[PDB]
Parts: structure tokens; sequence; C-alpha cells
């Protein structure tokens, strides 16, 4: 096939995740989330976490809010305890062109209040962010320095701290993207060593591969990923990890609106290491 010739930084790192996620909702922890919408133009999203399976009980809605074709979208992602802020999208055209983005991020009470101005601009065979996270007292600043080429591509991480400190931790990355292939290499700043693979040879069958190695001398960690489109409403995970880590997702769709995930993980019988929890999801839709 094709596709097109942009992808940001967090390509194959969520494209995959989001295809290791795919391992229901969350390892052992209940997330019921109901999306809603309103023809007025007004999106809605509530949603109701419970954590560690027990050991943490949580409450998440937001609301959504789309203004004109050509104008911006404003989220304004409220809770329950908790925390808020916003969210302003900036539009150039739908010929993509320069998307700027603005955070009201901030700190309720007994926090940091801190927002911030997350920009972007692409095009052809590029696209870098000047994300800026302006927080308290000293402001942070990101960049990204994405390069396109011909099924070829090499990625380019800065990210800046502090006013007195120019550097923190910036990170490179390297990889070239396919018809529906993805193939890169993450090199952690620190001193780290780390790729990952997609190869998808079926849209019924999928599958990825992740891996990374610590400088020093260390040992290595693996991990094997891969999902079944099913036919039906209903696809699987084989969460399976060299490192030591055996799990399986289960994805499944009840038509409509409303989908129930569940997944587990299984990692032996240890007593003092770990043992076997499972997780749950839930989705209640709507129309409105």
């Amino acid at each position: 096939m094709r596709g097109s010739a942009v992808p940001p930084t967090y390509a194959d790192l969520g494209k995959s995740a989001r295809d290791v996620f795919t391992k229901g909702y969350g390892f052992g922890l209940i997330k019921l989330d109901l999306k809603t919408k309103s023809e007025n133009g007004l999106e809605f999203t509530s949603s109701g976490s419970a954590n560690t399976e027990t050991t943490k009980v949580t409450g998440s809605l937001e609301t959504k809010y789309r203004w004109t074709e050509y104008g911006l979208t404003f989220t304004e992602k409220w809770n329950t305890d908790n925390t808020l802020g916003t969210e302003i999208t900036v539009e150039d055209q739908l010929a993509r062109g320069l998307k700027l983005t603005f955070d009201s991020s901030f700190s309720p009470n007994t926090g940091k209040k801190n927002a911030k101005i997350k920009t972007g601009y692409k095009r052809e065979h590029i696209n870098l962010g000047c994300d800026m996270d302006f927080d308290i007292a000293g402001p942070s600043i990101r960049g990204a320095l994405v390069l396109g080429y011909e099924g070829w591509l090499a990625g380019y991480q800065m990210n800046f701290e502090t006013a007195k400190s120019r550097v923190t931790q910036s990170n490179f990355a390297v990889g070239y993207k396919t018809d529906e292939f993805q193939l890169h290499t993450n090199v952690n700043d620190g001193t780290e060593f780390g790729g990952s693979i997609y190869q998808k040879v079926n849209k019924k069958l999928e599958t990825a591969v992740n891996l990374a190695w610590t400088a020093g001398n260390s040992n290595t960690r693996f991990g094997i990923a891969a999902k079944y489109q099913i036919d039906p409403d209903a696809c699987f995970s084989a969460k399976v990890n060299n490192s030591s880590l055996i799990g399986l997702g289960y994805t499944q769709t009840l038509k409509p609106g409303i989908k129930l995930t569940l997944s587990a993980l299984l990692d032996g019988k240890n007593v003092n290491a770990g043992g076997h929890k499972l997780g749950l999801g839930l989705e209640f839709q709507a129309r409105s």
C-alpha cells in the first residue's frame, strides 16, 4: 500500500505500544470508560478507574469541544479530586502546515501550577516539535528533529530544563517507515541501547518485537507481542516476554457502543517475586 510521509517521534514507540496496551485495560485494574457526545458540536467523555485492582479508587471525567472545521478545538479535561487543565489546538488549514497547541495544565492544590505551549510543524518528509513546558520556577524546553526520507527515517530528540542548565536528557533514535511495517531503534539518553520492529503480514494477523540493551555489561530483557485481528469483534494478545513476563491480553467487542475487554498476567508461581493478577475493562458508549 503506502500511507504518508510524516509521523512524529512517538511513532513506532506508540503504534506498537497501543499494540502492547491491547492487553486489556491494564494488567489488573477495572476501568469503566463511558464515551458520549452531542450534535451541538460538544464531545464528551466520562470515566471511572480502579487502579491497582483495589489498591486505589479514582474517577476521571473530561469534556471535549470541537470548534469550526478550520477553527480550533478545546479539550477541558477536568477531574474529581484531583487536578485539571485545558487544551487549545491551532491549525493553519487542512493542508497540515503548522499546528500549535496550548496547555492550561496546572496544579490544583498542594501542587506546582505549570502550564505550557506544545508546538509542532510538519510537512513532506519531516516534522519537528517545539513543545515548551513553562512550568514552576524553571521552565523546560522540549524539541525533536524528526527527519523524513523515501522509506527511510532518522529521529533526534533534545530535552532542555532549568534556565541555568542548558541540557538535561536528550535521546536520539533511527529507523525507517514502510508500507504497513515499522522498524526503528531507540537510543535513550544516559547511555542506553534499544529498538523495536513492527511486522504486519496480515490484517487478521499482526506481530511486533521489542527489546533494549542497557550499557555497562548488563543482561538483557526481551519482548514478544502479537495480536490476531480476529474477524469477530474480539481480538487477543501474545504478551509473552523473554525477560520474565508471561501474560496474555484478551480484547473483546460486544457490538453497538458497548465493549468488554479482559486480560491477565501469569508469572509462574512466585511468592516474594509475583503471582497471577487480572485486569478488567468496560466501555459504555452513546449517541445523544
